[PDB]
């Protein structure tokens, strides 16, 4: 079970078998990473919008077109897996799912309509992986550079009609059957503070500055209840650096911004006839970002360092969250440098997983999204981009799917990737809800 | 070695587990797929501009969203490569390729600049793997819905400087100095003459009508010229039908139609705002393809007959041209029932390659295109329409990428897939290239 240690092309790109990313038959190779063996732990990376058209954009920004991402590229065993939703109502396909639905779907292993956390087209609950990890004595935790009420990791610790239902406020007048003076389990932030995952790293400070409207802790504002609970709070990189265990009676909770974290890439947003009427934009770094925010992956390190000492094993998620919003955005720049972001944190996981040799490294995303790489002349109807590439040639993005300003989500098939025990289910076609059942079956629950 | 028989969603989609593909692990089932054994044959299936999103529309509105195509989600080697082409000038990545470029990165194994064919950027000519297969003593065949001089089948047997050259007409004004009155191989038709594999079928029938400038055939036209140099000539699927052997004797040259051979399905092309403004589209049979016209699976039957009367092995590529053409027309009638005319071609050769038992069949595309698959309400600035699956639920489709009547290709890596020996070199991220390294020494060239 090795990962492919290189698989840039291997020389002049101009000449016979220069741009080659093989350098022998992979059949050898191959059979050595099919192992059905335990996992001890799973690592999920998921990039939110993160399709294949978004994996070569920043492979050819950052690392040039035969270039490789030494996370991303690196995972042996891959495949295509569908990500539709349902309609509520006539219980049929919805072809492109938003996060709440995509998320619901591998974290419970049941389809669902858009907007739905932890709850089936019916409004039934049903047990998330990382609820399921917990029970059978497994150390969990919950990783994004987004809020932490993000439809993304709030489908792994809350049960929500609305994923808007963030706190009391939100839940009492759109989830009124969820609201605690209801009697139902709560917000998303109360749910996930019963949830209780070891280690809870994010954004979404804002939402705890809310009171609770009834419960054991009324009055009190969920900040508070989590220090009432015995939870460690962390603000920053030197306090979550020092934290010295994260368990059951000290789980860790680490709020990062008051909403989403800071993007570390800064570019204009792609305008109508852009790569036409401005010069070729290159990413800079975003000078707003404070240096004391810790990256995804020193998140993800940190986890891993608190999680691993759990003998009977992990369950471990992490999304690379502002690919999405930013390729919501028409920001080619943010889009790109999340995704790097996430290629970092994707490294240490399967660095982690290469010495001990029971883990599990699954990297996939939510669904596809809208930025399309065209040609460096292309007249669109769209927001375009001429950008400066690794190989110092222009490339051009595109985002040609909406007039409202918020660039929309498309419904192909994406990459699947896989390291470690239990790999072969990624390969070949399947959809998301496997991706549920995988993880499953790996850690013997 | 086993096939994917079925990969469905397996129940109530609505249901926990019912949208699942997977019925077990797969890590047993992959042991058995890898072969590292010599392939006898291989047939390599093209679907021009079926990228994932092409992939995933044609799934989505003809076996439903949990649906399964029984060719072409059957190959269970699964990865994505990537297929940037060159500036010629330069050197560089262009991140969109042509599919005069991308055919001769797979075909010849050297990367080129868009409307190369056989050609490196400094206008070198490099061997095909059809040229290499015949001169070892193994059958070939090629293939096509195109005209036999579209990029996709012409890069197998032509070396020209533009793709434009199809008779000798084209290639003394725009490649004069591969012009045939001037001391080059020929035009590309002139060149395809000369390749003489066992087996070529598709259309491209007006410019055998041209005459030749200089050489033995100086003064008859290509048609002519093909007669005197022992071509069986056939017209329509009746003529094909009695055809009962293809070698260098008696090559078969099949010419369905002037120019392209009609596509199978038609549908109204999409319109800006067409998902709001327009009633939903069903798909009906296209009234101007007459039952003469042979499908692309008929024409894989006919040629997996003949080349397979050769004991040493047989090379056959099968192109589904007009996914791409029709994507470019921005018509998702056209796209889709030409992805489902694709679909039972790989059939054909799946069927063949399982019993047969040393036949490797690889199914991709060529580069990625247009459309997307977008949210039913989506408010595009390109154009759409409303289409009736058989889930029996609206999806969207968008181009927005151009504002000319074309729309266009695109640079996402996109999903590769094999069956047979030597298909673990497919797993991963790959480059086109590698496609003809693999090929090359599955067949011991
Ligand atoms: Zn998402
Ligand atoms: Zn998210
Ligand atoms: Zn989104
Ligand atoms: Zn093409
Ligand atoms: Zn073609
Ligand atoms: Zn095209």
């Amino acid at each position: 079970m090795p990962v492919l240690e290189n698989r840039a092309a291997q020389g002049d790109i101009t000449a016979p078998g220069g741009a080659r990313r093989l350098t022998g038959d992979q059949t050898a190779a191959l059979r050595d990473s099919l192992s059905d063996k335990p996992a001890k732990n799973i690592i999920l990376l998921i990039g939110d919008g993160m399709g294949d058209s978004e994996i070569t954009a920043a492979r050819n920004y950052a690392e040039g077109a035969g270039g490789f991402f030494k996370g991303i590229d690196a995972l042996p065993l891959t495949g295509q897996y569908t990500h539709y939703a349902l309609n509520k109502k006539t219980g049929k396909p919805d072809y492109v799912t938003d996060g709440a639905a995509s998320a619901t779907a591998w974290s419970t292993g049941v389809k669902t309509y858009n907007g739905a956390l932890g709850v089936d087209i019916h409004e039934k609950d049903h047990p998330t992986i990382l609820e399921m990890a917990k029970a059978a004595g497994l150390a969990t935790g919950n990783v994004s550079t987004a809020e932490l009420q993000d439809a993304t990791p709030a489908a792994l610790v809350a049960h929500v009609t609305s994923s808007k239902c963030y706190g009391p406020s939100a839940t009492s007048e759109k989830c009124p059957g969820n609201a605690l003076e209801k009697g139902g389990k709560g917000s998303i932030t109360e749910q996930l503070l019963n949830a209780r995952a070891d280690v809870t790293l994010g954004g979404g400070a804002k939402t705890f500055a809310e009171t609770a409207t009834a419960g054991e802790w009324q009055g009190k504002t969920l900040r508070e209840q989590a220090q009432a609970r015995g939870y460690q709070l962390v603000s920053d990189a030197a306090s979550l650096n020092s934290v010295t265990e994260a368990n059951q009676q000290k789980p860790l909770l680490g709020l990062f911004a008051d909403g989403n974290m800071p993007v570390r890439w800064l570019g204009p947003k792609a305008t109508y006839h852009g790569n036409i009427d401005k010069p070729a934009v290159t990413c800079t770094p975003n000078p707003q970002r404070n240096d004391s925010v810790p990256t995804l992956a020193q998140m993800t390190d940190k986890a891993i360092e608190l999680l691993s000492k759990n003998e009977k094993g992990f369950f471990l998620q992490v999304e690379g969250a502002s690919i999405d919003k930013q390729d919501h955005a028409a920001n080619p720049c943010g889009q790109i440098g999340e995704t790097v972001d996430l290629d970092e944190a994707v490294q240490r996981a399967l660095e982690f997983a290469k010495k001990e040799g029971n883990t599990l490294v699954i990297v996939t995303a939510d669904h596809a999204h809208a930025s399309q790489i065209v040609a460096p002349d292309t007249k669109a109807p769209g927001l375009t981009q001429a950008l400066n590439t690794k190989d110092g040639a222009v490339m051009v993005m595109s985002y040609g799917n909406s007039e409202e300003d918020s660039q929309e989500h498309t419904g192909s098939q994406l990459r699947i990737a896989a390291y470690g025990p239990h790999a072969a289910n990624v390969v070949g076609l399947t959809d998301q809800t496997d991706l549920f059942y995988t993880m499953k079956a790996a850690l013997g629950l």
